[PDB]
């Protein structure tokens, strides 16, 4: 019912982030069902290495090991639909990781998405506000 | 006899203006004949080029997956799981979710071999191919 972005992840899991506190609200009215992806988490892990270290990073590799997020693996498939989208969606700046989750969310009937900063949006998804 | 080809040299063989573009070039046509990458690193490449370029330069990144040379290797379930319990174990040194998966691939095949940039994979106890 909820799919997840690193840039949820990534404000979720830093306090310093400027938008960790809707993210914290956020992530307390979430729906039972809560979706990400392999290529999110691999981008979560990348991007709070950078930012804030190892040790912050570890936590978001440990979202692959929970029980109540569903981290689905982007099939190659997946992966072909998301490259033949980029290709021509050339409107837009748009990234491979985003493609794949547009991908992931069409595939699975979600619209809803815990995102900010707009590519969701422009994509046909919904942001998510409190 | 392989390598393994990483993001940093994607980048500057897909972009002319990039200072090692030249070097990316020639170490191209002394490639081995054995040539592989991963869908990850395709991932990064289209980003990166889309970001500093534009779209269409990033198109030419997009194709290498259509090549019947150049071995386009689709991460397992598995092998990123190999990746994660590296990334957590190594804490001494800033490793990327892409170079561990990159990594995986080149122990699963047998690849000492990377055509890339930056060190990171020397790091890793790989050889970054030089011209």
């Amino acid at each position: 019912s909820i799919f997840v972005d690193t840039s949820f992840w990534a404000a979720l899991g830093n306090a310093g982030d400027a938008r960790h506190g809707t993210a914290k609200r956020l992530w307390a009215s979430k729906p039972p069902v809560v979706m990400t992806s392999n290529h999110v988490l691999g981008e979560t892990w990348t991007l709070l290495n950078r930012r804030c270290g190892h040790r912050a990073a570890v936590a978001a590799a440990a979202i692959r090991l929970s029980t109540v997020v569903r981290v689905e693996h982007v099939t190659a498939d997946l992966e072909e639909q998301a490259w033949e989208w980029l290709v021509r969606h050339d409107e837009r700046e748009y990234s491979f990781v985003d493609a794949t989750s547009f991908a992931v969310m069409r595939k699975k009937g979600i619209q809803n998405a815990y995102a900010f900063d707009g590519d969701f949006s422009a994509a046909g998804f919904v942001e998510v506000r409190p």
